[PDB]
C-alpha cells in the first residue's frame, strides 16, 4: 500500500514516544515495590500481572510510527524471556534508557554508527565484568534466595523450589500446575512412572482407585496391539509356571486377550494385567529399551529379528512390584545394573547437547530424570483464577531463575551489579570521540534498573544511586527495608545469566534503534 | 489492535467507576428487604431475579476501562457461587468496599503492595475467627432456618428442605424441578429406581399406566441386546420351572424375544417382561453390578468370562417385587446382604473424594443415595413462568446453603459475624505502617454487608452498625423486625462456609485490583 | 478504469518527487557512515536494514504519479541486485542524480532524446574506462578487503570469506546461515557428502549420534525401493564373502530388507546399512553415476539393461570408509581414477555455461564442488533476531562482491573510480549540442556516490569532491578516517563489476525516464 516515509528527527521522535509508552507501561512493575498492570481480554476476564514481557506483547499503538518503535523495543523484553524467563522488565528499562540518551547524542550531532559501537564495546566490556562477579550459586539456601527474590519476595516459593531441586536433583524435572486447594503443594515422583492407566480394570490388585500391585512381576515390552494375536501362551504359560505376576506394554491390547486374561488372573492361574506404552510411534518406542534395559528386559522387535511368542521368559524384565490406576503406572524398581543405567544415561549426553534445545531437551531430560533421577511438580494455591494465574506465573520465573542461577551463578541485585561494573569501565574508550560518548551513554543507562526500582518506592532515584555509588562491592540499597547494606548477606541475588541477557538483548536493539534515519510504513 | 494504556489515578478511577456500576447493581438485592433487578433478554421475556451472580454476569460497560474493572470484580461474585452457591451479593459488597477504601489509601500515597498484604493477613486472621464461632448445624430446626433465611425468609422452604434432608439422609440426593400446580411439592423415592420404561408394554402386571408388579422375581442383567439372540431358554425355562416372574436388564430387547415372551407371560408359562438398562456404555454397565450384588445377582460379563445362556438361574438376583410403567422401573427390595451393600458403598469413598467434584460427585452420590439412602425432588409452585423461575432459583440457593451449613456449620447473619470478628482483630498489625492501614482498611470493609442490608431498609446504616457494635456476641439488628437481639435465637443463620468464602474470594481479587498502576485495552 | 493523464512539466515534476522520496530514503544508507532504515511489517517485528534494494521495494506512494516515478527508479536499485548483489544503494544515487539534472535540461528546452543519447554514449565510454582501471583481485588479502568494505567495514567478515574462498577453492560453494551462538563460525565440508540419514538406525557403527563408519565398504547404487524385493542376496552374500562392509543408495528401503539386514550386520554376517539417495527422480538419479564413477561403481540401470541381483560384486564402488548419522552421509574417499574425476567434471562444462544460469548453475556447481572441491558454510553471530538478519544480510553482499571482484577485478572505492573516469571523458562530445549536455549531465552525476558518502558524514560534499578531484590516480577521501590518500593501499576496494552495473542499470532507466512527456494512470 501507499506508504508514509519519515526521516531524521521527526521519525526518531515518533519512534521514541512509541518506545516510551511501551517502556512506561512496563516500568511500573519493577522490584518489590513494583505495581501491577491490567491487560484487557475480550476472551474472558482481564488479566492482572507484574510480568514485564506479559505486558510488552499487549502494547500496540495507533500511530504507525510510534507503534514501530514500540514494536521493536518489545523484542528485547521478549528475547530476554526466551533466554532465561525473567529480567524482562529490567531489560526493557535499559533499552528505554540507552535509546533516550543515544538519541539525545545523535541530536547532539554525533555519528550514530559510532555511538552504536561505543555502546557495543562498553557492553562486551560490561559482560566480562559480570562473569567476574558471578559467583556460584550451589547451596540450597542461595537457590531459595533467588527463587524468593524472583517471586517478588515470596519466601514460600524459593523455599519450595529449593526443596524440589534438592530432591529431583540437578537433572530432575520440575513443573508447575494449578493447585486444588489454596496452599501450594509439592509432589515428587519416585523412580519410574508414566501417564498410562490399565485397560483391564478388572485386574486391580490390592487397593482401590484401580490400584494394582503385582508383587515381583515380569515386565513385558512389545511393538503392536493384541486383538486375536493372543498367540504367545508359551511366554504366558512360562510365567504361569514361575507363578510370578506379569506387566505388559505395547501399542495396545483387545479384550480377546484381556477377557481370557481376566479369568486367568482371577482363577489364580496368572495374576496379570497390561497398560499402553507412552504415546506416539517414535515416542513410545523411543522409550522402552530404557524400561526393559532398566528392569533387565528384552524389548520385542516386532519389526526386527523377533516375533510374538518368539521370546523366552527370561527376556522379560523384573521389578520389585508395580502400581497402576486408571491413568498411571509405576515400577517400584526394575533390577537392572547401573552399568546399564548410567549407560542408557551416558548415551543421552548427545541427546542432551542438542541443536534443538526447546522441546527437545525438554521431554528429553524428563526421561533422563525418570532414568535414575526424580520428577517433581508444583501445585500453586489460589482462591480465585485471576490469582492462580499471576501466582503460578511468578512461580515459573523463579523456577527458571534458579535454573539460570545454577548454571551461571549470581551477582548482587537491586541493580547494584550493573551500577558497580559501570564504575569499573569509567576509563573505557573507543576509536574516536563519538564512540567514547557511545560508551558513556551506555554506562550511564546502567543506573536505570536501580533507580527505577527506587522510583517505584517514591524515593529520590538520584540520591540513593549516589550513596550506592559511594559504596563498594555489594553495598546496596534495600528498597524493601529502605536501608543500605550488603545485597548478598541480605539475600537479594540476581542470577548472573539474566542480568547479562538483559543488558545484551537491551543494547542489541537499542543500539540499532538509535541509528534510524528513516522509517517507512503504511498510511493512516 | 491498537491499544489504549492508562496509568495511575486515571486508570484506577475508571476501574472504580466500572466496579461501582456492577456492585451498585448487585447491592440492591441484599437482604430480606433486598429488591429485584430485571435482566433483559433478546431471547424471550426479561428475567427478574434477586440473585447477585445472575446479575453480575449481565454487566458489561461501554468504557473499555470502566468495563475491565467490572469484568474483574465480577469474578468474586462468580467464584463465590461455584464455592457454595450463595452469598454472592454479599461477597461483592465487600469487594466494592475493600477496593474503595484501598484505592483511597493508595491515593493517600501508600505502597499498594503492603496494603494488599495488610488486607491479606487481616483476612487469614478473620478466617480462623469464623472457624471459631462456627457452631454445628445438626438439628432439623436449624437446617430449616438456613433454608428459610436463604430463600429470602421463606419458612415453607427451609421447612420443606429440612424435611427432605431429614428423609433421604445425609448422602441422600435432592433436586428441584418446576412443579405442575402452584403449591410446592416434595416427592421421595424409596429404595432403588431409575428412568427406564418397559419395552414389552403388553407385559403389564396389575395396575394401569403400564404398572408391572412381578412378585418375588429373578432379576437378570446383561451387556447386550436380544434381537434373534433369543438363545437362552435354558435360563428361561429354569424359571418357568421355579415358576417365578422375571425382570431383565441389558442394552435392549427386540420383539423377536419380546413377541414370544408376550404369549409366554400370557399363556401363564412365565410371568415376565424387561426394560433397558441405564444409558451410556460405561454408564449403564457401571450401574449393574450394584443392581446385581444388591438383589444378589451375577451380572453377565457378555464381554468377559461369560455368554448368553451361559449362566444358571441362581446367578439371577432376587427381589420382593417391582413396579414399572412406560418410563420407570423400581425394585421393592433385592435381598442382598449389607456386607455387599456397604461394601459396594465403601468402595464409593474413592469415587466420592474425587478431583472432579463438578459432574462427578453428582451422578455419583446419586447412585450412592439409591444404594441405601433415599432420593428426593422438589416441585416449585408458581402461577407464572417469570415467577416459577425466581422461586425455583432461591429454592436451590437454600438447598446449597443447607448443604454448606451442614458440612461447615454456621454463624450469626445480618453480617454480624464479620462485624464481630473485626472487633476481635482491633489489635492486628503488620510488618510496616502501610500494612497496618491495609489491615484496618479490610476490617473497616467488613461492616459493608451489615450496613448495606440496613440501607436496603431506608435506615441509618451507621446508626444501626453502631448500636450493633456496642453489643456483644450475636447481638444483632433484625432488619425484618426492625429490632435488635440475638441473631441465633432469631434463627438468622448464615452457613459459616459462605460467609468465609465471600470474604476470601472478595479480598483475593480486591487486593490485586487496588495494586493497579496501569491498564491496557483496545481503542474505542 | 477511468484514467488521469498528465503532460510535460506537471507529469515530470510529480514523477520526480516520486523518485526523490524513494531515492532520499535509500541514500541515508550509503557508506561506512551510512545509517539504517526501518521497514514496518504487519508480519512480525519491524525490519532494520542498510540494504538499499531492501528499502526500495518497500516504497510505494499515494500520489499515483509520484508513485509511478518511484516505481521506475525502483528497478535500477533492483536489477543492480540481480546482477551482483551489491552496489544497489550506490546505483540508485546515480539515477536520482542523472534524472535531476536531465529534467533540468529538458526544462532548459533541450531535446530529451539527444540528452538520452549523450548520456548513453557518455556511459559506454565510462565503461571501457573502468575496464581499464579494473585490476585483478587474486590474493587472499585483497579478497578480504572487499569482503570487509562490503560488510560496512567489518574485517572479521572479509577475513572469514577470504578464508573460505581460500579453502573450497574457486568453484567451491559457500553459504550463510544463522549461527547458534553469537560468534560467527565457519564450517568446511571435505569430500563427498549430502543430506540423507540412515533408515537402519540400528546400524550405527562406532560413535553415537548414529555414527556409522563402514571401513573399506562396497558402495551400491540403484533405481528403486526394496520392500520385499529383498532378492539380491547373490550380490549381498558376494560381499559377505569378501567380508567387507556395505553402503547402499536408491529410491528407498523397507524393513523387510532392513530387519534382516539388521541381524546380519549384527551377527557379524555382513556389516551394512543404507540411506536414500538425494531427492526427486531426475535429481537423485542425476547424482549417482558421479558417485559410482567416483568410488568406481556401476550404477544400476534398473530402468535400462540391468536388474536387481543382475550385477556382480565388482560393480560396487569402493571407498576408504563412510560417515552417517540420522541426517547425513559422507564418503571418506571412493577410489576412482582422476581420468574419471575430471572427466565427469569436464562434461559439467556445458552444464555450467547455461542459459538458465539462476537455479541451474547453482545446484550445479554444488556437485561440481563436491566432485573434487569443497563446500563451505558460514554461521552468523547475533544476540537478537533483528541483528542476526542485518548481519547475515551484509555477509551475503560481501560473499557476492568477492565473487565479482574475482571474476571482474576491482577499482578504487569512495566513488573515486567514477569521479576519476569522469575527468577522463572531459572531452567527450556527440552529434549535436543537446547531446553534449546529455553527456556533461552524466559525467556530472558520477560525483553523486562520492558526495553522498561525504554528506552522510556531515561534511562538505563539494569541498571533499574538489580536493579529491584535484588528486590523481587513486587519491581519495577516506570517510571513515576522515583523511585523504590512496584508496587501494587503504583497502577501500569496489569490485569493478558492481561499479559498472550500478552505472549502467542506473543510466538505462534514468535515461528513458527523462524522456517522459506524458503519463497515464488511474484516478485517485
Amino acid at each position: 500500500a501507499a506508504k508514509d516515509v519519515k526521516f531524521g528527527n521527526d521519525a526518531r521522535v515518533k519512534m521514541l514516544r512509541g518506545v516510551n509508552v511501551l517502556a512506561d507501561a512496563v516500568k511500573v512493575t519493577l522490584g518489590p515495590k513494583g505495581r501491577n498492570v491490567v491487560l484487557d481480554k475480550s476472551f474472558g476476564a482481564p488479566t492482572i500481572t507484574k510480568d514485564g514481557v506479559s505486558v510488552a506483547r499487549e502494547i500496540e499503538l495507533e500511530d504507525k510510527f510510534e507503534n514501530m518503535g514500540a514494536q521493536m523495543v518489545k523484542e528485547v523484553a521478549s528475547k530476554a524471556n526466551d533466554a532465561a524467563g525473567d529480567g524482562t522488565t529490567t531489560a526493557t528499562v535499559l533499552a528505554q534508557a540507552i535509546i533516550t540518551e543515544g538519541l539525545k547524542a545523535v541530536a547532539a550531532g554525533m555519528n550514530p554508527m559510532d555511538l552504536k559501537r561505543g555502546i557495543d564495546k562498553a557492553v562486551t566490556a560490561a559482560v566480562e565484568e559480570l562473569k567476574a562477579l558471578s559467583v556460584p550459586c550451589s547451596d540450597s539456601k542461595a537457590i531459595a534466595q533467588v527463587g524468593t527474590i524472583s517471586a517478588n519476595s515470596d519466601e514460600t516459593v524459593g523455599k519450595l523450589i529449593a526443596e524440589a531441586m534438592d530432591k529431583v536433583g540437578k537433572e530432575g524435572v520440575i513443573t508447575v500446575e494449578d493447585g486444588t486447594g489454596l496452599q501450594d503443594e509439592l509432589d515428587v515422583v519416585e523412580g519410574m512412572q508414566f501417564d498410562r492407566g490399565y485397560l483391564s480394570p478388572y485386574f486391580i490388585n490390592k487397593p482401590e482407585t484401580g490400584a494394582v500391585e503385582l508383587e515381583s512381576p515380569f515386565i513385558l515390552l512389545a511393538d503392536k496391539k493384541i486383538s486375536n494375536i493372543r498367540e504367545m501362551l508359551p511366554v504366558l504359560e512360562a510365567v504361569a509356571k514361575a507363578g510370578k505376576p506379569l506387566l505388559i506394554i505395547a501399542e495396545d491390547v483387545e479384550g480377546e486377550a484381556l477377557a481370557t486374561l481376566v479369568v486367568n488372573t482371577m482363577r489364580g492361574i496368572v495374576k496379570v494385567a497390561a497398560v499402553k506404552a507412552p504415546g506416539f510411534g517414535d515416542r513410545r518406542k523411543a522409550m522402552l529399551q530404557d524400561i526393559a534395559t532398566l528392569t533387565g528386559g528384552t524389548v520385542i522387535s516386532e519389526e526386527i529379528g523377533m516375533e510374538l511368542e518368539k521370546a523366552t521368559l527370561e527376556d522379560l524384565g523384573q521389578a520389585k512390584r508395580v502400581v497402576i490406576n486408571k491413568d498411571t503406572t509405576t515400577i517400584i524398581d526394575g533390577v537392572g545394573e547401573e552399568a546399564a543405567i548410567q549407560g542408557r544415561v551416558a548415551q543421552i549426553r548427545q541427546q542432551i547437547e542438542e541443536a534443538t534445545s526447546d522441546y527437545d531437551r525438554e521431554k528429553l531430560q524428563e526421561r533422563v530424570a525418570k532414568l535414575a533421577g526424580g520428577v517433581a511438580v508444583i501445585k500453586v494455591g489460589a482462591a480465585t483464577e485471576v490469582e492462580m494465574k499471576e501466582k503460578k506465573a511468578r512461580v515459573e520465573d523463579a523456577l527458571h531463575a534458579t535454573r539460570a542461577a545454577v548454571e551461571e551463578g549470581v551477582v548482587a541485585g537491586g541493580g547494584v551489579a550493573l551500577i558497580r561494573v559501570a564504575s569499573k569501565l569509567a576509563d573505557l574508550r573507543g576509536q574516536n570521540e563519538d564512540q567514547n560518548v557511545g560508551i558513556k551513554v551506555a554506562l550511564r543507562a546502567m543506573e536505570a534498573p536501580l533507580r527505577q526500582i527506587v522510583l517505584n518506592c517514591g524515593e529520590e532515584p538520584s540520591v540513593v544511586a549516589n550513596t550506592v555509588k559511594g559504596g563498594d562491592g555489594n553495598y546496596g540499597y534495600n528498597a524493601a527495608t529502605e536501608e543500605y547494606g550488603n545485597m548478598i548477606d541480605m539475600g537479594i541475588l540476581d542470577p548472573t545469566k539474566v542480568t547479562r541477557s538483559a543488558l545484551q538483548y537491551a543494547a542489541s536493539v537499542a543500539g540499532l534503534m538509535i541509528t534510524t534515519e528513516c522509517m517507512v510504513t503504511d498510511l493512516p
